[PDB]
């Protein structure tokens, strides 16, 4: 609950509610940063009344590339690093949403996700977000830390799509065929740390079975000096491998007898080159055999143990990739139906107040003498509801117009906007009864997101 | 130090006005129910007090223990710990409110009574001291007995320190020498909120008269005996500050290392339905006030407290004798009452601006709607009722934006009649700035409707 992802959004209790507290508060990316203290004050008093440091954490994770295959905050100031730093504190930290958070939580206001009563029951919260891109496969959730509950690897957003398309697409297709189709497009993980998947066995296993061990390595290059001496240089590593323990767990191998081709390290690494741990072996040593050597005593080589452990309907399983796909694609359909079914309730209502406002127009002298006559407002209320044929909310709507509204270009407007919103109702009657349509919607709307914010597969990988 | 010292006007340091003005404007009132304690720690964090640390629910806490602040500012519900050493419950289990004091304090500061400042990030303005409707400076006093503490200004009555504002108010040009002597006439000693008693006038008098004084604070203790000789002293009241569970050990202590030879044993009776019931059983062969007097020797039954009258003066910290602390909470009161009329009557000023226009308009009514209706844009029409009614834009736009329902009969009169009502609600602000003793009048019966309803009983008994 805490320790598992909903397979819906991908998210746990703590970041959705920090994500929902930066929206409603309007921390969006088209706005300045905000200090990172008014997101953790706005979730600690509406959602985790605690003082304990689990909401700036979260907070900060989720703005770290390192971390997140696809960032959901945009943090500005000094978040850590892949090693060691140590973040700032939240008064000297801002953060915004990204625009993909913002893809999160679109048109959450529109009851597109069922809400519930918060902690005090003053406000209600969200239980899911609409997750308009597949977040639990994008981001990932868990860990290789040993004592993490669930394990599921980051993916490339290109290939997701490609996966969720087939299965919209291909709506009537058994769990055999599905799974093998999103097998064929969902290449593997795709970490945020790049680097490289050795082997086909454990990808095939994970996404079959649920489970499954797959083999990271880093990226090793070979430099030569001009005394003749040659380095190996590392410039990638695993995912959630630390910068820092790894160049001590070199240096202390070497030590404690181990590397013995090793003969000087030197953190080059900087903010231009990125990743750059240069590793001297000896005029004795072949690189090959060093770095075989380093795939066995260090990160550099590390098993990432996929464990596909996510909740359904408020039941954790162990879930293959044609399930989490179709729970997913699932999703999108409810908030689809919802979003339309909400839209369309508004604008009848709209529709309903635009039409005595019509009314009114097309009586405007009577209405304006009936208002000038009437005694009281109560007893114009009445009147217009006798003169015009109308109820009680239309005839409220026509003693709250603004005089403004009755010059030529504003009366037209309210004219325009009821054709407007009648074509608008037929429309949306037409998305509810047309499952066809409504597989379409999610379609183009995910096909705009991955157009936008889509990227290059950075883990390669080798069978 | 502006952590360490209070401001003279409003008595408070910046986390407890920011936990106030915080809870203020998220409407956490009396008059409605408690709010979970973490929605106020909450909201004064993210606006005004970015830190993790405890302090701003230590802050809210120690403002509702009625034995921590004589006239306490928050109403809490729930564990806020108490006396002695049990902790409070975590602010997600305690809930809390303003008290009606509190609201006092905040009064009319809506109402450019007060300067505000950007907060820390500049998104919102913060004010730099409250209206404080009652002198909680002295009210509540600030600091503490411990040593050490940078201040101490024991709190005092509200109806005695209400007594010396009024003679302040009314003697307005008085110098100082017959300042002091009118308020200490009237403010008696401080007056705690744990009671007990004050021993003694010098030290009062001396607190009062130079900003530094050593007052003589007493528990209350009873001697209960029985017909076999069994003997007990029994405190129900401790003085100002003297932690009941400290105190407790401290004797346990002074009797293991061979003061106190005359007790035998030690209870706490204490309970919700009695209060305070410390009971020492003392030996056969021991007389009662004579280990009475060994415990005021050596324990906190009787302790000083060592007044010090350090506050914050026009941003400068001095030592201040009473005369001073009243005329400068009076001088702030003055200051409200001015900056409260200015606002109300630039207010009033536009409000009768924007009646005029509208006023125009229903003169003219057919021509207003005729006009409207004829123009092909609202531009174009807030241009035309500029020319038609001779008004100005603001006005023009007042007009515009008036809804249909104002133009039944008795909408068209009420508009009519605010107006001669604006322009004497007008003329009378007027008269409170030209007459800086109504201006005084105004602060005299504010402050005796307040004390009418908030002030209570001295709890301190003053003895010789």
């Amino acid at each position: 609950g805490r320790a598992l992802p909903e397979v819906r959004d991908g998210l746990k209790p703590v970041h959705r509610r920090v994500l929902y507290a930066m929206f409603d508060s309007g921390f969006r990316p088209d706005r300045s940063h905000a200090k990172s203290a008014r997101s953790v004050a706005e979730t600690m008093g509406n959602y985790h009344p605690h003082g304990d440091a689990s909401i700036y954490d979260s907070l900060v994770r989720m703005a770290q590339p390192w971390s997140l295959r696809y960032p959901l905050v945009d943090g500005q100031g000094n978040f850590g690093s892949p090693g060691n730093d140590p973040p700032a504190a939240m008064r000297y930290t801002e953060a915004r949403l990204t625009p993909l958070a913002m893809e999160m939580l679109r048109e959450i206001d529109e009851e597109t996700v069922d809400f519930i009563p918060n902690y005090d029951g003053r406000v209600q919260e969200p239980t899911v977000l609409p997750s308009r891109f597949p977040n639990l496969l994008a981001n990932g959730s868990g860990g290789i830390a040993v004592g993490m509950a669930t394990n599921i690897p980051p993916h490339n957003l290109r290939e997701l799509a490609d996966a969720v398309f087939w299965a919209l697409e291909n709506h009537d297709a058994d769990e055999e065929e599905t799974l093998a189709a999103v097998m064929g497009r969902v290449k593997g993980p795709d970490f945020p740390t790049a680097g490289l998947i050795v082997g086909s066995q454990g990808t095939a296993d994970a996404y079959k079975t649920g489970r499954g061990s797959i083999r990271m390595r880093g990226v090793v290059e070979v430099e030569e000096d001009s005394r003749g001496r040659t380095s190996l240089v590392i410039t990638e590593l695993p995912y959630q491998v630390n910068h820092d323990n790894f160049i001590t767990s070199i240096a202390e191998q070497v030590r404690d007898g181990k590397l013995a081709g090793i003969s000087n390290i030197e953190d080059q690494s900087s903010d231009r080159v990125g990743l750059r741990i240069v590793i001297e072996i000896k005029r004795d040593a072949v690189a090959k055999v060093v770095i075989n050597n380093l795939y066995k005593h260090t990160q550099l080589q590390t098993s990432f143990g996929a464990n596909m452990l996510a909740i359904v309907d408020g039941v954790p399983r162990t879930l293959r990739l044609d399930q989490l796909i179709r729970y997913y694609v699932d999703h999108q359909l409810d908030v689809i139906v919802r979003r339309t079914t909400y839209r369309l309730r508004k604008a009848n209502e709209r529709a309903h107040i635009l039409r005595g406002l019509v009314k009114a127009l097309d009586a405007l002298d009577e209405v304006i003498a009936l208002i000038r006559a009437s005694e009281t407002v109560d007893i114009a209320r009445a009147g217009l509801i006798e003169l015009l044929d109308i109820d009680e909310i239309q005839a409220q709507a026509i003693l709250d117009m603004q005089l403004r509204r009755l010059a030529a270009l504003e009366r037209q407007r309210i004219i325009d906007d009821l054709a407007k919103i009648e074509a608008e109702i037929a429309d949306l009657e037409d998305i509810l009864a047309k499952p066809e349509r409504q597989r379409g919607i999610v379609r183009d709307e995910l096909a705009e997101i991955v157009d936008r914010h889509g990227d290059d597969r950075r883990t390669r990988i080798i069978a």
